[PDB]
């Protein structure tokens, strides 16, 4: 059994202004990924099946959850139910849990967000 996954062996890419680290573990109950963000996630989306739970390792930002501003800082936990519109601005390092496991078929695009809208 493979228990340990490393950053060296992960898939690392930029998506809508964030840097994602996808470790490549397979577990139907949850997908855990790393997110690094310099200014924002410049796209609003929702997921019809999975909750999105962000742990803020470091930094400061603001989530927009169904257009409601939710400030976030280091050590905060942001828990987003399924079918909730999400975007965010900030300079932050985060651990993101998607539960149950992320499936691209469950994701929906709402709108792009102008890069000038981030105060970071």
């Amino acid at each position: 059994t493979k228990y340990k996954y490393t950053v060296e062996e992960s898939e690392r890419f930029n998506k809508h202004g964030i840097d994602l680290t996808v470790y490549g573990q397979v577990d139907p109950s949850a997908t855990v990924v790393r997110v690094s963000v310099e200014r924002g996630h410049f796209q609003e989306f929702f997921n019809v099946r999975s909750s999105y739970t962000y742990y803020v390792v470091s930094g400061q930002g603001v989530f927009y959850l169904n257009s409601e501003a939710v400030p976030a800082g280091a050590t905060d936990l942001i828990t987003v139910p399924p079918n909730t519109r999400i975007h965010y601005f900030g300079s932050m390092e985060m651990v993101l849990t998607v539960a149950p496991a992320f499936n691209e078929q469950d994701e929906r695009h709402v709108r792009f967000i102008s890069e000038s809208e981030s105060p970071y």
